C-alpha cells in the first residue's frame, strides 16, 4: 500500500525511487518532484526553509524553470510583485500550499498510472520491492536501513540511465539533481 498516495511513498525510498523512474520516463517529473520538494521544506527551520523556498521557486515556479510545474495564476502574480525579503514564513507557507494542492491531480493520476502497471509487471524495480516484503521485520529501523541500501543502488542506476529521461542534457540533470537532493532528505547516501 506504499503507492496509495504521495504521503505513504514519500517516506519509502525504494517504492518512491521506483515510482520516480517510472514517471521520469513516462510523463512530466516537474508536479512530482515540486511536491517532495516541498515537503522537505516544511522540515526546515525559518532560516534554512527561507533558502530552500527560493531554490523551489528556480526549480519550479520562475517562467525559465526546465521543471516548471502549471502555477496558480494568483501564486504566479503575487511572486511577481513580491520581494525575496517581504516573503513572510506565512506568505511562504501559503505559496507552498497553493502550489502543491494545484499539482495533486497529475501526481495523483500519475500515483494511478504506476499502480495499474505494476499490477501488469510493467513498472521498474518490483524484483527489489518484493524481496523487501520478506524483510520488515520487528525492528523498524533495520528495515528502513535496507530500504535506503535498496534506494541507494536505484539512484546509482537511474544516474547511470540519465539520457533516458530526456534528449534535453538540462532536463535530465535537473531530475536527477532534484532527486538526489530528496533522496538525501531520507538518508539516501548519493
Amino acid at each position: 500500500s506504499q503507492f496509495q498516495s504521495l504521503e505513504q511513498v514519500k517516506r519509502r525510498p525504494a517504492h518512491l525511487m521506483a515510482l520516480l523512474q517510472h514517471v521520469a520516463l513516462q510523463f512530466e517529473p516537474g508536479p512530482l518532484l515540486c511536491c517532495l520538494h516541498a515537503d522537505m521544506l516544511g522540515s526546515l527551520g525559518p532560516k534554512e526553509a527561507k533558502k530552500a523556498f527560493l531554490d523551489f521557486y528556480h526549480s519550479f515556479l520562475e517562467k525559465t524553470a526546465v521543471l516548471r510545474v502549471p502555477v496558480p495564476p494568483n501564486v504566479a502574480f503575487e511572486l511577481d510583485r513580491t520581494r525575496a525579503d517581504l516573503i513572510s514564513e506565512d506568505v511562504q507557507r501559503r505559496f507552498v500550499q497553493e502550489v502543491v494542492q494545484s499539482q495533486q491531480v497529475a501526481v495523483g493520476r500519475q500515483l494511478e498510472d504506476f499502480r495499474s502497471k505494476r499490477l501488469m509487471g510493467m513498472t521498474p524495480w518490483e524484483q527489489e520491492l518484493a524481496q523487501l516484503e520478506a524483510w520488515v521485520g520487528r525492528d523498524r529501523a533495520s528495515y528502513e536501513a535496507r530500504e535506503r541500501h535498496v534506494a541507494e543502488r536505484l539512484l546509482m542506476h537511474l544516474e547511470e540511465m540519465q539520457h533516458t529521461i530526456s534528449t534535453d542534457e538540462e532536463k535530465s540533470a535537473a531530475v536527477v539533481n532534484a532527486i538526489g537532493l530528496y533522496m538525501r532528505h531520507l538518508g539516501v547516501r548519493t
